[PDB]
């Protein structure tokens, strides 16, 4: 997919974050995507030890938003934080 | 707004989130939403205390996308947590 950027694209930027997060988070997962003229927006939720402070994964977030930025032009990041329960399976 | 919901209807769910974290977060803000057919679209900031664990945080995102959910028919949430170094001002 619908408003979703193609799905080799969609592929390129999992793979990005999924190297990025190595030691830092346990998973990225939903990811959902679109773009609307000069932008590209993703959202994905950011899986991360339950006890780690808000402030220590917020520091992630911003890393991870200004990677994808310069990696993807034109791609701006919001990403949720999860504790573990989340994570897939 | 360009692709956001009407104004009216972008501050009755400020108002609506605004109530609802008395007391549990220091503000929301950034709100963006969007429609797409059955379905509207909310992102927005939710600045707790950058020592508030993931867990906590999240535990209070599940609770405001269900009250989204139920108090906007069709609206879906998007929520990313803050320190409160992001609070407005
Ligand atoms: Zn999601
Ligand atoms: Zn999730
Ligand atoms: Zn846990
Ligand atoms: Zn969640
Ligand atoms: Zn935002
Ligand atoms: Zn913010
Ligand atoms: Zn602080
Ligand atoms: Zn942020």
């Amino acid at each position: 997919m619908d408003e979703g950027l193609p799905p080799e694209e969609v592929e390129r930027i999992r793979a990005f974050l999924q190297e990025r997060i190595r030691g830092r988070a346990l998973e990225v997962h939903d990811l959902k995507t679109r773009r609307a003229g000069p932008r590209s927006f993703l959202e994905f939720h950011l899986v991360v030890r339950g006890d780690t402070p808000v402030e220590e994964a917020h520091r992630l977030c911003d890393e991870l938003e200004r990677a994808l930025a310069q990696a993807f032009p034109g791609l701006q990041a919001t990403i949720h934080v999860e504790p573990e329960g989340e994570r897939k399976r």
